[PDB]
C-alpha cells in the first residue's frame, strides 16, 4: 500500500470511467456518482462536478441542457477527442504497468 | 490528446520507475536519471532528488551514504514496503486499463 501514489491514481481512475461511460451512452452527474461507487471509487460531488465541468472545457466531454419529464438536467457524452484521450490514456497505463516488470 | 492527464501521468510513471529500479539494485541519483531517459521520462535533479527524499520519508526508499573507491556517495534502494508498493501499484494500473476497455 503506497498513499501517494492511490490518491493520484484515484483522479486517474475516476476521469477514465467518466469517459468511459460517457463514450457508452449520455450521462448524467448524479448517476455517474453512484455507478463510480459500484466500481469501487468514492466520489462526493465537489470533485465531480468540476472534473465534468474541467472535462467539456478541455473540449473532452460536451454537454446537453435538456427539459426532460418536466426536469431541467444537463447530460454530458464523449466528443471523439474524449473518445480518443480514453484509449491513448487507456494504453499508456497498459505501457506503464508492463514497462515495470 | 489529453495533456492534463500526461502531465500527472509523468509524475506517476517517474515514482514507479524508480521503485522498479530501486526494487532490483541500489542505486546512484546520476545512474537514475539514466535509466529513467532510457525509459522515455527526462527528469532533472530538481525533480529527482525531492522526489527521492519524498519516497524515503514515506519509507518506501532508504538511502545510504558510504565511501566506496575512495569516493563518498550516496545509494538509494527499495524498503520491502518499496517492494510491496510497486506490486500493488503495477496491479492497480492493469486493472484500471482492463475495466475501462
Ligand atoms: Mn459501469
Ligand atoms: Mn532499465
Amino acid at each position: 500500500m503506497d498513499p501517494e501514489f492511490m490518491r493520484e491514481f484515484q483522479r486517474a481512475a475516476v476521469r477514465l470511467h467518466i469517459l468511459h461511460h460517457a463514450a457508452d451512452n449520455e450521462v448524467h452527474g448524479a448517476w455517474l456518482t453512484q455507478e463510480l461507487s459500484r466500481h469501487g471509487y468514492r466520489v462526493s460531488p465537489g470533485t465531480l462536478y468540476p472534473t465534468l465541468h474541467r472535462l467539456e472545457a478541455d473540449g473532452l466531454l460536451v454537454s446537453e441542457q435538456r427539459v426532460v419529464d418536466g426536469r431541467a438536467r444537463r447530460v454530458y457524452r464523449a466528443t471523439p477527442a474524449g473518445r480518443a484521450a480514453l484509449t491513448e490514456d487507456r494504453r499508456a497505463l497498459e505501457e506503464l504497468a508492463r514497462e515495470v516488470l
